[PDB]
């Protein structure tokens, strides 16, 4: 069922206003319907007539932002009673009553259409379903520190102009804000040759100077509006006084327009303030999409592995009695790679070194200190020898201090001409400092290490990674610790201390922690009891009755196949049993008496006893109730897996000639339980019960099924 009535996620609009009706309750005598209204009224129209449910509540989500704007923009309108009630009825088919605390954290944030709600509702409602791992709360609380996301959106709505040939990312509208801040530009000795009266009338020659020198090329004015294709981040690593000063390489006119787009900006968020609303809310998903692959990826880890190799409390000492020479022999040829703190004596010590690693079979060279997704074109021309690195030049003059020899420099030099491979592994989103924030920081390492898992242990391959001492080890993240590079690589972690000692970088246990939090407002745990919600649906026999036939399939694959015939042979014996046959029951709820004497002659027979299992769904009474009906099993363990063992179930609607002591795996024991009972929202707990245990199992309660508010 692809959108079951059942569910209490079904997202139903039998509460929620149509078009026609809101007309008539918005309805002002002389008023007509003007353009804020008017797309209220086609956005209400499209949520009626979608189909697809994540679709639905997203659209649902933007209406409510519509309101909230228009009630904003229009404190005295009249339609606000009607705009008001609209945006309770969106609220509470979204929101059900035991949400209250998850619906007040994620309609604080601002901008409800954005994404952000969308993405953390569909959320939401697959961990309280059981379908995804614990992350809500985590993503909320990364959502409300986000300086883009926690910010009510100050950007541009307009138009994309069609002469634009890039992509557009930030839009000053009205190209005169510039003459209304502190600093007169204009006035500065690089621009007295240039005689301009205002900061806005410097604004086209800065453009067009930078632009021939190679900078600023996805910069555009158009009829007194300035567009953008150079990402925040990208700007700031790439401009600045080591790469933009008076007579320099790149001269000071970028310094000078984005000094001035920061003074601009105040103290709002640059997004916050320049974004394209379309930009702000690709980027707003994109954060949460990223942020849940990172907390994923921290899910589980075991570090037992590294620790086994270099956890140890005495490996720093065990690294430093060998031989710089047979470090490196080790490092490249048992480990397969290693890491280097990214400083300067780390880089200079790894040059002075080059051919030892070459030698023994080094391929590529990898920082983190350098964005892939901006730089590594260019990082290929000018390994192809090319001339069109402009913005990469740029960034090594940031990173080197404004130095012409600098370490990062001579880094890339050297995989030129020794035909090193060189790879940037950091991304550019989010790497703007302060990093006083662990999720911003949490989500910026997690970019870099899942880079670094895709391209660098690869079999045929030994590497050195360049990295900072936060992305190299442990640092605190989600419920649990974020794991380093270095962990993720099965690699060591190395700094060069100031007297030139090479040595280990231990991963220490004070980092080794979840972030720490407060409890959300409120908050209530979303996942369900335990044991499974099979699903939120009705249940049904897709192929008629399960036969011995269909069942032997599912036997079979349960174990591998030179175990195959000792099953067999265990499941015979179990069917043909005398006292196992004694038991057999079809009288309704007959489990509850049966399971416990079946486990007994398991036992008995020499086999090893399971836990058992208990099925609960609810049925459909007289009278719109419904009623909680149940079943369990007893099980064998045989290969670490459970078998039911079901004398009991022929009291449920089965084949004719079908065997009377039902054996499958527990999971399909469930699954066929709940088909021939036709179960809705059935779930499972992995333990046999009896008495009062069974009588009142039931299903998680937000399971059973409700009628849609009402109106
Ligand atoms: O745009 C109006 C306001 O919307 C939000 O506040 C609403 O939603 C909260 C959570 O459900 C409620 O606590 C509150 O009573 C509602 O008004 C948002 O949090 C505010 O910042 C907006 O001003
Ligand atoms: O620039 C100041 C204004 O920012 C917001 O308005 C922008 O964002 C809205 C939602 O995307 C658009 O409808 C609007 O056209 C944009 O200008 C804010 O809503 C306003 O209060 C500010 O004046």
């Amino acid at each position: 069922l692809g959108g079951s009535p059942y569910s209490p996620f079904r997202i139903g609009l039998e509460g929620v206003w149509t078009p026609e009706v809101l007309k008539a309750r918005a309805s002002v005598i002389g008023k007509p319907i003007g353009e804020s209204y008017k797309r209220i009224l086609a956005k209400l129209q499209r949520i009626h007539n979608s189909n697809i449910l994540d679709e639905r509540q997203g659209l649902m989500h933007e209406l409510m932002e519509l309101i909230d704007l228009y009630e904003e923009s229009q404190p005295s309108s009249e339609r606000l009673n009607a705009f008001r009630e609209l945006r309770t009825q969106l609220e509470k088919a979204l929101y059900l009553p035991e949400m209250e605390a998850l619906k007040k954290q994620i309609l604080q944030i601002p901008n409800k259409g954005s994404g952000a709600a969308r993405f953390l509702l569909r959320t939401a409602m697959n961990e309280m379903a059981g379908k995804t791992s614990e992350s809500t709360a985590d993503l909320i609380r990364f959502a409300l520190q986000d300086t883009v996301i926690s910010a009510p959106f100050r950007g541009y709505a307009g138009a994309i102009p069609e002469a634009i040939d890039f992509p557009v990312k930030y839009v000053i509208e009205d190209i005169s804000v510039f003459d209304k801040i502190q600093t007169n530009y204009w006035e500065l000795p690089a621009y007295e040759s240039w005689n301009e009266g205002s900061n806005s009338a410097l604004l086209p020659g800065l453009l067009r100077e930078s632009q021939s020198k190679g900078m600023l090329s996805k910069c555009r004015i158009i009829e007194n509006s300035l567009y953008i294709g150079h990402s925040y981040e990208e700007m700031f690593y790439s401009i600045s006084p080591y790469s933009n000063q008076v007579g320099g390489p790149y001269e000071l006119y970028p310094f000078t327009f984005f000094s001035m787009l920061q003074e601009v900006q105040g103290d709002l968020g640059f997004e916050q303030a320049f974004a394209t609303r379309n930009f702000f809310n690709t980027l707003v998903s994109d954060r949460l999409s990223l942020m849940e692959n990172t907390m994923l990826l921290t899910e589980s880890f075991d570090y037992t592995p590294w620790d086994a190799i270099y956890g140890d409390i005495n490996y720093d000492e065990q690294f430093a009695a060998m031989s710089i020479n047979e470090r490196i022999e080790k490092c490249m040829n048992t480990y397969r790679g290693v890491a280097f703190q990214n400083s300067s004596k780390s880089i200079d010590f790894f040059l002075n070194n080059l051919t030892t690693f070459i030698d023994n079979g080094l391929t590529e060279i990898a920082i983190s200190d350098l964005p892939y997704d901006i730089v590594q074109q260019e990082i290929s021309q000018f390994l192809q020898g090319s001339n069109e690195w402009k913005t990469l030049d740029a960034m090594l003059f940031n990173l080197d201090k404004g130095d012409i020899n600098g370490a990062f420099r001579k880094l890339l030099q050297s995989a030129k001409d020794n035909n090193i491979k060189f790879r940037a592994i950091g991304h550019s989103d989010n790497s703007v400092p302060p990093f006083n924030n662990p999720y911003k920081s949490l989500y910026y390492k997690g970019n870099i290490i899942a880079e670094a898992i895709e391209k660098l242990d690869r079999e045929g391959q030994k590497f050195v990674v360049f990295a900072d001492s936060s992305l190299l080890n442990s640092t605190p993240g989600t419920g649990r610790p974020m794991p380093g590079l270095v962990q993720y690589l099965k690699i060591p972690a190395t700094v060069v201390d100031s007297d030139g000692a090479w040595q280990f970088l231990p991963d220490v246990a004070s980092s080794r922690v979840p972030i720490e939090v407060t409890e959300l407002e409120n908050w209530q745990v979303l996942t369900p009891p335990q044991g499974k919600i099979l699903g939120l649906k009705q249940f049904k026999l897709t192929a008629g009755f399960p036969t011995e036939q269909s069942r032997l399939p599912l036997l079979e694959n349960s174990v591998s196949e030179d175990l195959r015939e000792e099953l067999m042979q265990k499941i015979d014996a179990i069917k043909n049993d005398v006292k196992m046959n004694s038991l057999v029951c079809m009288e309704a709820g007959s489990s509850d008496s049966v399971s416990p004497k079946v486990a007994a002659r398991l036992k008995d027979m020499g086999l090893e006893a399971g836990m058992g299992a208990s099925i609960t769904w609810w049925r459909r009474e007289g009278g719109m109730e419904f009623s909680h009906q149940m079943h369990t099993t007893a099980s064998f363990k045989f290969a670490g897996k459970e078998f039911a063992v079901d004398a009991s179930h022929l009291q449920f609607v089965h084949d004719q000639l079908d065997t009377t002591i039902l054996i499958l795996p527990v999971d399909d024991w469930a699954l066929e339980i709940a088909q021939r009972n036709r179960a809705i929202n059935p779930f499972v707990e992995y333990v046999s019960k009896t008495g009062n245990m069974l009588a009142l199992f039931m299903p998680p309660l937000f399971t059973k099924p409700r009628l849609t508010r009402a109106l």
